[PDB]
C-alpha cells in the first residue's frame, strides 16, 4: 500500500513536470517524451528505500482523516525529492566512475542515443526537478523554508563527500589545479580515518539522515526527537551501508547487484582497500600497489584474489557485529523519549543489516 | 566603488564558505586550498556584468542610513549567486561543448590537475554554494522564499535551454534513448524559430531577467514595475546578447574574446548557421553540410568562408537595428510608471548594445 500511493504520486509529479514543459517552456512532443524516458529510466527501477522510509517516519509519527492524508501525500513528495536526488547523483556518479551498468540496465550515459554531454545535463535537470516539485506542492506550507534549508545542506555535504571520494587516489599534498599528478603508488592516504570521512559525507547524510528529517518535518515532530542520537544513528547506519556497497562492488555478482563494479579499476579508497593495506603483509601490499587502479583483467583478478587471500570477510563480520550492537544501543536511547520514532528507525536498520540487495 | 564593495563581499562569502568546510565538514587544508583556487578561477576572470547589474538596479530603486547599506549588501550577495551560477554553467558547458579556453585561461576541466570527473563535481559544488550563501545571509529576510523560488526557476529553465542546445543538431524525430543517430544531415531543424527557442531559455532568463528580478526583490520594489514589459525587454536583450555570442564565436579573435570557438565543430544551431541556411544558394547550402560538424582544420575554415561570402553582417546590423528600435520603445513604456527602473535598464542595454568583450 505505501508502495501503491508512492507510485500514484510519482505519476502526479511526472504529469505536472512534463506537462508544464509543454505549456510553459515551449517544448515539442519528441523532447517531452525524451524526458519521460530519462525520468523513468533514472528514477524508477529501484526499491525506493529512501523514499519509502520518509512515509514510514511520517506515518509512524502522525499519532479529520485529512491531516493523515496531508502528511501522507507530502511524505510521498518528500519521498520523491530524495529519489530524484539519488537519480541525479547516480547519473553523474556513473559518468564520473566510468561505470557500465546500473540497476540491471546500461548506465544513463551508456544508452546508445544518450550523449555524455546530454547525460550530464539530464543529471542537472533531475536535480532541478526536486526543487520544482517541492515548490509546486509545499507552496503554502509553514515548513517550506526549513525543509529546503536542510534538503540543500544535505545535497551540499554529499557533493563535498564526492570531492573526498573522487580525490582519494591523489596525495592531497600534491593537489594543485595548475599542475597534474597520477595515481598514488604508496597509498599513504588509504586510511580508515580517510575512509570514514568519505563515507560519512558522500553516503550517510543523504541516504539515512535526510529521509528521517523530512519525515519528521512533514509530521511536525522534529523538535520531539533527540536530534543528536538520531544523528549518531544516521552516521553509523550510513557508514555500515557504504561498507556493504564496497564489498558488494567486488564480491556480489553483477546480476544480483544490477551493476558492474569499478572501485578496483578506479583505484577507489574502498573499505576493502584500507582494511587490506592495514593487515596485509609486505608481499601482499606490494602485489596490490602493482595491480591496483588498472583496467587489465589479470591485474583486476589479482586484487580480487588478494582480498580473499587476506580474508577480509572475517574483518567485515567483526565490524558488522560491532555496528549491530552499537545501533541497538542507540535505538534504545532513542526509544526512551520517542518510541514512535524508535520503531521506524529500527525498520530502516533491519532493511540495512545483512542486505544482499 | 560598486566593483570594490562587490569584491569585498566576495571575500566575506569565500571566507565563510571555506572556514565552514574546515571545521563543520572536516576538510584538510589542502582540499580547502583546491576549492579556494577553483572558486577564484571559475568565479573570477569575467567582467561581472550580471552581478553588477543587480547592485545597480537595487540602489537605483531605494526611494534610513543603514537601510541603504543593508540593501546594498543583499544586492551584492545576489550578485554573487548569479556569478556562481554562471560559473557553474560555464564549467559544465565547457565540458559539454568540449571547449579548450575560457576567459583567457584554459577551461577548468582542461586544467593540468583537474580531472574531468572532479571538474563536473566542482561545478555542482559551485551551484551548491549559491544556496549556502543565500541561506546564511538571508535567513532573516522575508523575501527569502520568493528570492529562492525565482532563482531555482530561472535555473531550471536554463537547464531546459541547454537541453535544446545539445539536442539541436539531432533530428528530434529520431530522438530516442536506445538508438543513436549522427548529426542531422539535412539540418532541417536549424530554423530561426528553433534558434529563438534555445536562446530564450539558455540565455535570456538568467543573464537579463534574473539580475533585474533579484535587484527588485532585495529592494522590495518588485510589485512597482510592469513585469510584462520587463520580461519582454529581458527576452529581447537576451536573444540579441546570445546572437552576438554566436558571431563572436566565429569571427572574434581568441586573444580578445578569451576563448576558442566550438559552435562550428559542435555543429551548434548558431545564429550564423540558421541565417546562412535561410538565404544561401544551392551550392553554398550543399558545401555547408559537407564541412559543418567536423573538427577538421580546413573544413572549419570552409564554413567561415561560406559565412563571409554570405555577407552575414548585413543581416546582423539590420537585426541589431530592428532590436535596438524595439528595445527603445519598450524602455519608454517602462519609464511611464517606473522611471528609476527604466534608467537601470538603459545601462544594462548600454552594456549589451554593440559590445566587444
Ligand atoms: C553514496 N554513493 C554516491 C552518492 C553520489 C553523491 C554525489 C554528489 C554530488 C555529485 C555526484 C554524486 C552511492 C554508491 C555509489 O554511487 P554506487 O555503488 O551506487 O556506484 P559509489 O560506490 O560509486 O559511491
Ligand atoms: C549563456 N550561455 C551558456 C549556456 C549554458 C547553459 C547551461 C550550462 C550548463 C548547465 C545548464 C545550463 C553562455 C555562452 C556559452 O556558454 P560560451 O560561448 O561562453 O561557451 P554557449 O555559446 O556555449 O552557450
Ligand atoms: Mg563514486
Ligand atoms: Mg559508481
Ligand atoms: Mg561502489
Ligand atoms: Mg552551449
Ligand atoms: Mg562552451
Ligand atoms: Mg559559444
Amino acid at each position: 500500500m505505501p508502495m501503491q500511493m508512492f507510485m500514484q504520486v510519482y505519476d502526479e509529479i511526472q504529469m505536472f513536470l512534463l506537462e508544464e514543459l509543454e505549456l510553459k517552456f515551449d517544448m515539442d512532443p519528441n523532447r517531452v517524451r525524451y524526458l519521460r524516458k530519462m525520468m523513468d529510466t533514472t528514477c524508477l527501477g529501484g526499491k525506493y528505500n529512501r523514499g519509502l522510509t520518509v512515509i514510514d517516519v511520517a506515518e509512524s509519527l502522525l499519532s479529520d482523516g485529512a491531516r493523515r492524508k496531508r502528511v501522507l501525500h507530502d511524505a510521498c513528495v518528500c519521498g520523491w525529492m530524495i529519489e530524484f536526488l539519488q537519480a541525479h547523483y547516480l547519473v553523474e556518479d556513473d559518468i564520473m566512475d566510468n561505470s557500465v551498468t546500473r540497476r540491471g540496465k546500461p548506465c544513463w550515459y551508456r544508452h546508445p542515443d544518450v550523449t555524455v554531454q546530454c547525460a550530464i545535463n539530464d543529471g542537472l535537470l533531475l536535480k532541478s526537478w526536486t526543487h520544482m516539485m517541492a515548490m509546486h506542492f509545499f507552496a503554502d506550507r509553514p515548513f517550506l523554508q526549513d525543509l529546503l534549508c536542510r534538503f540543500n545542506r544535505v545535497d551540499y555535504t554529499t557533493a563535498v563527500g564526492q570531492l573526498y571520494d573522487v580525490t582519494s587516489m591523489f596525495d592531497s599534498n600534491k593537489l594543485d589545479p595548475d599542475v597534474s599528478q597520477p595515481t598514488t603508488t604508496d597509498f599513504a592516504e588509504f586510511t580508515l580515518s580517510n575512509y570514514k570521512r568519505i563515507v560519512k559525507y558522500k553516503t550517510a547524510y543523504y541516504t539515512y539522515l535526510l529521509p528521517l528529517v523530512m519525515g519528521l518535518i512533514v509530521s511536525e515532530a522534529l523538535p520531539t526527537v533527540d536530534m543528536g542520537v538520531t544523528e549518531e544513528l544516521a552516521m553509523l547506519m550510513g557508514e555500515y551501508f557504504q561498507v556493504q556497497d564496497d564489498v558488494m562492488d567486488c564480491f556480489t555478482p553483477p546480476e544480483r547487484l544490477g551493476k558492474v563494479g569499478t572501485d578496483i579499476q578506479d583505484a577507489k579508497c574502498s573499505w576493502l582497500a584500507v582494511t587490506f593495506l592495514a593487515k596485509a603483509s609486505s608481499a601482499q601490499v606490494a602485489e596490490f600497489k602493482a595491480n591496483y587502479g588498472s583496467g587489465d583483467s589479470e591485474k583486476v583478478a589479482t586484487v580480487r584474489r588478494l582480498y580473499e587471500e587476506a580474508d577480509l570477510q572475517g574483518d567485515y563480520v567483526a565490524y558488522e557485529a560491532a555496528v549491530a550492537e552499537q545501533v541497538k544501543e542507540l535505538i534504545e536511547k532513542l526509544r526512551l523519549c520517542s518510541p514512535g520514532f524508535a520503531a521506524s528507525v529500527e525498520t530502516l536498520w533491519g532493511k540495512t543489516y545483512k542486505r544482499q540487495k
